[PDB]
């Protein structure tokens, strides 16, 4: 609601933006320094009018970013969720100040390490499921859990980010919007988006994505993939995945049981985040 | 079958390969000249061993190409189906000599003209449906009908090509395999690729594709499309398409009736190729 | 100059930023609206934060560019610098909004242009080049990417990043510009420190390359290896290949030839090129 | 030479072609199996619109290449031409199969290499270069794309398409090789006909560029604009940038500086480079 000159003035007067650590379609993520203290943060600068869109499409983008910042303020404080430290909002742009996560995305870490150990995977998954359990208890569904949306610090501590697809979900109520990354989508989202008669989806979709993340961290490859995206959709919907002999050889049966219980096609038969956390995998 | 040196010797002795007119994963299509006469053809050189594959997958490729060449020999002679003039078959490769179709793919013609007239569309559709009627009478289902698989000569005469997905279908027998271009897929192919209890599909899938082709030739755009492929599938299964006012304005009610009778979700209620050919759109 | 917050405040208070219409290495070009009048413009935002000595080199170079732009502001076929805002990190340059974008993208869409359309573009281009030269400015980066179009298909020369002043009789030495558009004397000079240098004639060789490219839809000196392209330039080896140069007049081929003249002394000036029988109407 | 059916028959009778492991403009590289022994090789299949004169140029050049390859066949760090079959439209060249592919693709995967692994690659690359030079051959296209690796991480120098024999005392002038790897003297004499020419020292400048690139993961002379890259080369302007050169010894920095020496007389020979304390142990 601030004029553009005010949001820009207030941000640049209080913060010193530094090197670019990430880029998006209508945004850039930069390291920044709080001038008065010398303390470091990360700033996401969203350019709301950077894309050519109809006035209706533009108000959709504005309403969605409002939905996101509201959710970010609700969950600010949780140790394994990104903290919105400060915000400068105007009609044309949004300056969102967050925690600086110095080891970047979990995705880039996985690329470097190829595949992670069960010890390091346990630590990441526990933190992730704790964050998901908190969101769920507060009736928030993330709707885009993936290694690209999980950030790391120098102590290898994770913080869940990118709440652009997140929304509130009243207990009992169901969603239908197709959003998220195809490889991480639960069967009920696909069934739902292809068949209008399908009842819809809930918070269980996050736990299917957790199952996909868990598999990918250990295997170094996703459980469902194909050259042709349409053939990937039946493997997801039929829950067709395998613990292939070369990479899944020395992996415990305990983690395979956890993946099996998270990668459950029936959302009613699927583990909740609280259930997943009391799984023996996390009992060390 | 021939040793590799014999297939290569026999082909290169009789034919002079020229310019590349098409590319594939493990194949190239080139214009070629019959050395003794100077007459021109097109040769598809299939490189069976060009991709690194398991011994089982490699025998799948070999069996697949045998299925295709067998079908091509059965249908050779039909005026609106590509003619396999000659073949040199060895373990490692396949040299398939065909008619040279000098105006290339119908798809590229449609791109150039943007949208075709009902007069030119009638001529193409009549020839297409005659070819489809012939295939089905011989218990063959094409399974990938689209403007990219329809070739044109200088006289604007068509020839159906690309029989890589074709198969024999004994009458009354049903298929389940998902293969073929998503935009051209019938609802029953999708429905049974997500509901295992669904009985499967038959030769009617080629006629849905004919309906999609007919719409696209006239509109210059497909009846089902979305940025997200999964939302396009929902439109196909519900048979949700429209004759949009700017491009469908001066188009006859007769062709819109034909399209409606081809883009019929129920395969039993959908026109057969013989039925489509008796429709008043094909009146001379 | 000013603190970062001040240049940003001054720009965003006067202008409303809209859609991105272009991107560069250290810049973005956006459509913008002047809040008080409602008039549309284009703003180039240069981010000089994405050594302190090298950063002042970049600042000094952008000052050289804006100075030249202010001198030429007013010409109907040259981009107009409307406004500018400077800080340590940023540079906000407000220009005319050219709604049909780059001539390069237009050429991609049309594949090749007609002599009639090419005549209109070339006349405007050579008039702008003649003006630049009369004011002792050498553009040094003339190419279809640096020529902008409005809705009336009217041309404006832009991207004065390599431009500089040139007192008559004096010569230049710096190797700059796009390789495909470089005159032979620039390549010759870049090596031999005893070589006398180059002048405003390098702009007219680039005009010759532009003229060829508009008609052919491809450049006269091209290959996969850039080093072999340099040999072609220096020997002035171009051909009017039979498929695309078939329907072309001998009059325009005579013009191309007289612009693509290796000897800068024998090469047509902008005023000479404008008196060519190709521009008689 | 032979009709097309004969070159094809002779090749496919002796070798069983497998998967495509590489592609070029007018060629494909495939793994192949020698039918009688079951041993694996790599075959480069070269295929042919050009004038009859230009087509005989492409033929004569490939004959120059195969002649050089037969002279060098036997060296442990040079690619071995096992066999060759030629026709009007094809050339089948059978070589050693280097299972870890191009050093370039290995560098892409690893991003940057260790000094331990670079010393091992650079020793064998200099030994191959020293051998070529002792036999009066200049490679003229040394780069990571032309260095092949086996499973033991052992190298073999390949792609002799620009190679030529050079009589001692005599000099070359042809501009060829990859721009980023070109020595300053190649650029100086391409433009100036009075410049004396270049010799085998150009391969050692390329070795210096390879050494830099293996350690940095990026080349020493690079720029968004190709024409600014040439200026960088000729002035020998490169830097050991703080993020990627942080954990690199001064010893390897020294050898790079002694190989990336603008004066060819002051530049290290292959035998001299092999006596540097970087290879001592
Ligand atoms: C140059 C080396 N790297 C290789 C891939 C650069 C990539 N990126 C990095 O290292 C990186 C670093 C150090 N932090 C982040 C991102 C965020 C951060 O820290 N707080 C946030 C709050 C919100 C948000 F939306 C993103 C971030 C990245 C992507
Ligand atoms: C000129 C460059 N282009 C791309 C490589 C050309 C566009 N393509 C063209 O013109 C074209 C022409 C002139 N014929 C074909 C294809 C076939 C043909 O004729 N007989 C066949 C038999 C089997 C088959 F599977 C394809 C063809 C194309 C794609
Ligand atoms: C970025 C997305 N699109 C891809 C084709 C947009 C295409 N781009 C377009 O249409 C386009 C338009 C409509 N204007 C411009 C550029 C400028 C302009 O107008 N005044 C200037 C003054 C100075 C300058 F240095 C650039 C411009 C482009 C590139
Ligand atoms: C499809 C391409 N891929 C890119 C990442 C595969 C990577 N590359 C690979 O697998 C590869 C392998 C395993 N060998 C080679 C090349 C040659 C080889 O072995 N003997 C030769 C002799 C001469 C020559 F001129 C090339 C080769 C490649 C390109």
């Amino acid at each position: 609601e601030l004029p553009d000159w005010a949001a820009a003035k207030e941000f640049y007067q209080k913060y010193d933006p530094k090197d670019v650590i990430g880029r998006g379609v209508s945004s850039v993520v930069r390291r920044c320094v709080h001038r008065a203290t010398g303390h470091e943060f990360a700033v996401k600068i969203m350019e709301v009018t950077a894309e050519r869109l109809s006035p209706e499409q533009l108000e959709e983008v504005r309403e969605a970013t409002r939905r996101e910042t509201h959710i970010l303020r609700q969950v600010a404080g949780h140790p394994h969720i990104i903290t919105l430290i400060d915000s400068y909002e105007s009609s044309s742009f949004m300056f969102l100040v967050f925690d600086l996560m110095r080891k970047g995305e979990l995705f880039d870490y996985l690329t470097e390490k190829v595949a992670l150990s069960e010890k390091e995977t346990r630590s990441i998954m526990r933190s992730l499921l704790e964050a998901v359990s908190f969101l769920h208890a507060n009736n928030i569904v993330h709707r885009d859990l993936k290694p690209e949306n999980i950030l790391l610090d120098d102590n290898m501590q994770i913080r869940l980010s990118d709440f652009g697809f997140s929304c509130h979900l009243e207990p009992g109520e169901k969603l239908r919007e197709l959003c998220g990354t195809p490889g991480y989508l639960a069967p009920e989202i696909l069934k739902c988006s292809m068949d209008e008669t399908h009842p819809g989806y809930g918070k269980e979709v996050d736990l299917w994505a957790c199952g996909v993340i868990l598999f990918t961290l250990l295997a170094g490859s996703p459980p469902f993939w194909h050259r042709r995206q349409i053939l990937m959709l039946r493997m997801i919907m039929e829950g067709q995945y395998q613990f292939s002999s070369p990479e899944w050889d020395d992996r415990s049966s305990t983690v395979k049981d956890l993946i099996s219980r998270l990668l459950q096609v029936d959302p009613e038969a699927r583990l909740t985040a609280e259930q997943a956390l009391q799984h023996p995998f996390f009992e060390r």
